[PDB]
């Protein structure tokens, strides 16, 4: 674990994280995708052999000796409200399953369900509060990373309000 185990927030490109692991925001497919997808397949692709997995789970593959997690969060498009809330808070309780298997003591996370999945809609707290119900008992040091500079003010305020 890390020795005081931490939230931390950067605005920058998760393909350039400096965590012993990364959460990919994958497609049930495997498929290269878009947004965070693209970029960790450009950085990761070998990661990618036999990633597919359903909704609301998180597989991991390894590229090289380095952890891809990927979690499928729903697509808010073809969930209902209801449903896409609880496939999304499960995908990130596998998160915390996978990080907590694999013995990182860091890790960076992208907000699962916010890019072309959120339905056209704003979900940086209803992701972030995902994220933190399933991570606040690991003791990985956990960096989220975004590419807003709103995005960035409200995830490092929601951080420092809980300290
Ligand atoms: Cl990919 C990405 C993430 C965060 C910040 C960025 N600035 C230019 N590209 C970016
Ligand atoms: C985070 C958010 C959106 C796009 C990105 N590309 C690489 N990292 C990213
Ligand atoms: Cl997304």
């Amino acid at each position: 674990g890390a020795m005081a185990p931490s939230y931390r927030v950067k605005r920058m490109d998760i393909a350039k994280n400096d965590e012993e692991c990364v959460v990919n925001a994958a497609n049930p497919r495997g498929l290269p995708g878009d947004g965070v997808c693209k970029a960790v397949y450009k950085k990761w692709p070998e990661s990618f052999k036999n990633s597919a997995t359903p909704v609301g789970t998180a597989k991991t593959v390894m590229c090289g000796t380095y952890p891809v997690i990927h979690a499928v969060g729903p697509n808010f498009s073809n969930y209902t409200e209801s449903e896409g809330d609880r496939e999304l808070a499960a995908a990130y309780r596998e998160v915390a399953k996978e990080v907590t298997r694999l013995g990182v003591n860091s890790v960076a996370i992208p907000l699962l369900s916010t890019g072309v999945y959120s339905g056209g809609k704003d979900r940086l707290t209803q992701s972030l509060n995902h994220l933190f119900t399933a991570m606040d008992s690991t003791d990985a040091d956990v960096v989220i990373y975004c590419r807003d500079k709103e995005w960035e003010k409200k995830i490092s305020e929601a951080i420092q309000m809980r300290t």
